[PDB]
């Protein structure tokens, strides 16, 4: 996450941290005890899910380790697009939920008004550096007509953009399968974007949670 801060240590017990051959991955979200969230191009062998990590680089007494079980990729995922980014993964223990390991709710309705929205995760910040501690940043959701000028025919509508005009505050590698966060609720996934990292002028590129609501119900329901 370039040009953001260290988040506050209680503010994101959602976020989960994916590991593939000990190397931080991905994040991630947990939506229920035994499901996280995350981007289907995530998708590594033997994944590793880390729960409750504030800081990645110290053992952490919070911290609950789990492998996956099940990973679940999108049916009409289309890695050359990116198109329908989107996983669940279940988990060999089901969460232990703590004031640091908690579930985030969906974003359910795709009219919802709210643009009050946050990213988060470990991915590159703006040395090119890979953080130890968890950064987070406010941004905004930028309109569709916006997007597809700043993308030309790459923007579909499994995809919502976000950002910020300021500082360009984005998303970057490692962040994928990251939340993004708007009115308490999750509202998108870290999919792609801009490269060097930076907002002000591309905006990232979020998988739009609100488009699978039924198949994430279906999914964590089979
Ligand atoms: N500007 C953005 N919002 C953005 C840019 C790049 C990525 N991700 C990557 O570049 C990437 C590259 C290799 C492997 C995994 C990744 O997520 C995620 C977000």
């Amino acid at each position: 996450l370039v040009h953001g801060g260290p988040c506050d240590k209680t503010s994101h017990p959602y976020q989960a941290a994916l590991y593939t051959s000990g190397h931080l991955l991905c994040g991630g979200v947990l939506i229920h005890p035994l499901w996280v969230l995350t981007a289907a191009h995530c998708k590594k062998p033997n994944l590793q899910v880390f729960l409750g990590k504030h800081n990645l680089g110290q053992q952490e007494s919070s911290q609950e380790q789990s492998s996956v079980v099940r990973a679940v990729i999108h049916p009409d995922y289309d890695a050359a697009s990116h198109d329908q980014d989107i996983m669940l993964l279940r988990l060999a223990r089901p969460a232990k939920l703590s004031e640091l390991i908690q579930p985030l709710p969906l974003e359910r309705d795709c009219s919802a008004q709210t643009t009050s929205c946050h990213i988060l995760g470990w991915g590159k910040t703006a040395d090119g550096d890979f953080p130890d501690t968890i950064q987070c940043a406010y941004i905004h959701l930028v309109s569709r007509e916006e997007c597809e000028h700043a993308y030309p025919g790459q923007i579909t509508q499994n995809m919502l953009c976000a950002g910020d005009e300021k500082y360009g505050k984005d998303s970057c590698q490692g962040d994928s399968g990251g939340p993004l966060v708007c009115g308490d609720h999750l509202r998108g996934l870290v999919s792609w974007g801009n490269i060097p990292c930076g907002s002000k002028e591309k905006p990232g590129v979020y998988t739009n949670v609100c488009r699978y609501t039924n198949w994430i119900q279906k999914t964590i329901q089979a």
